[PDB]
């Protein structure tokens, strides 16, 4: 049996193995930790399975909702893992302990000590720990001396037809931007964005919110085409400076060391490019 410490936004349903030999993922949030982890995944979401980094090492596993109790129950999981919004979880720990997380309680890093703590893998935890804080701490200066160490930057993302703007810990690039390199937002990001983590907006006052740099995620170039061509959004000193950084949702919307390493590298090339 796993330890199962006392983690702020960890519920634990049943015992946890200590060994987990065949886990299902039911939140993408965390597919890529327990990857990172060398655990075993038998089923993993639809966002997994589009996310072009992450896809490449779960090929065997099969894709599932959480509502898909037969294909669960079929997959012989010893662990499921959920996001505590899911609606069904009583049913799910029926077929197997369940590990539930309430997500933002612990932060991006500290999710993957906790999993090390849970699944007794202390040692890769702190080994990638260690390289990423090394490795940002690098990185962070290096693009600094290309924007300046008080440099804006601002998370947007496109969904369908709606405009939303994200914090420091709601993916989307925020991870890395606001806590990895340390930029700070826009004055108006920090107040009205930070704290709910990401708010919905109108394209007009989109202006107001962006200083010197905006990363921007999308599932395809097309989502965008109108906003872009738009006489507001080329009137931005951001936009006129080509200080836009347009990046893949399909990876960027994580937040898991996996996708966090393709999303290190790109933010990286991007500034230094800029
Ligand atoms: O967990 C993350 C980063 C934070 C995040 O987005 N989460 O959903 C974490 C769990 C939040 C608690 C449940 N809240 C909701 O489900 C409300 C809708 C929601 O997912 N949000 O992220 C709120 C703002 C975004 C609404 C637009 N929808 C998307 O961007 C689809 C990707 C989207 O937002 N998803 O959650 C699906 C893919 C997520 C890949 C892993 N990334
Ligand atoms: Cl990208
Ligand atoms: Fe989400």
């Amino acid at each position: 049996l796993s330890p199962m410490p006392q983690i702020a936004g960890v519920t634990y349903y049943g015992d946890i193995p200590k060994q987990p030999k065949r886990v299902v993922s039911l939140a993408s949030t965390y597919t890529g930790y327990l990857k990172k982890l060398d655990m075993n995944l038998v089923g993993v979401t639809s966002y997994d399975k589009k996310n072009p980094i992450l896809a490449k090492t779960v090929k065997k596993a099969k894709q599932v909702a959480a509502t898909d109790l037969e294909a669960i129950t079929t997959l012989k999981p010893d662990l499921i893992v959920v996001g505590s919004t899911e609606e069904n979880i009583k049913q799910l720990a029926e077929i197997a302990p369940v590990i539930s997380i309430e997500y933002r309680k612990r932060d991006y890093l500290q999710v993957l000590s906790d999993f090390g703590r849970i699944f007794n893998k202390e040692g890769k935890a702190k080994k990638w720990l260690k390289d990423w804080k090394t490795k940002t701490a690098a990185y962070e200066k290096e693009v600094k001396a290309v924007t300046g160490d008080k440099a804006t930057f601002t998370i947007m993302g496109l969904y369908e037809k709606d405009v939303y703007l994200f914090g420091k810990d709601w993916g989307r690039g925020g991870e890395i931007i606001h806590q990895a390199f340390h930029y700070d937002a826009p004055e108006k990001v920090k107040t009205e964005v930070f704290k709910q983590g990401y708010l919905s907006l109108s394209q007009e006052v989109l202006p107001d919110y962006i200083g010197d740099y905006v990363v921007i995620a999308a599932e395809d170039d097309k989502t965008g085409s109108a906003l872009y061509e738009s006489k507001l959004w080329q009137s931005i000193p951001a936009v006129k400076k080509h200080h836009v950084i347009k990046v893949n949702a399909n990876v960027f919307y994580f937040t898991d060391p996996l996708s966090l390493e393709y999303q290190l590298e790109t933010l990286r090339e991007a500034i230094l490019s800029s």
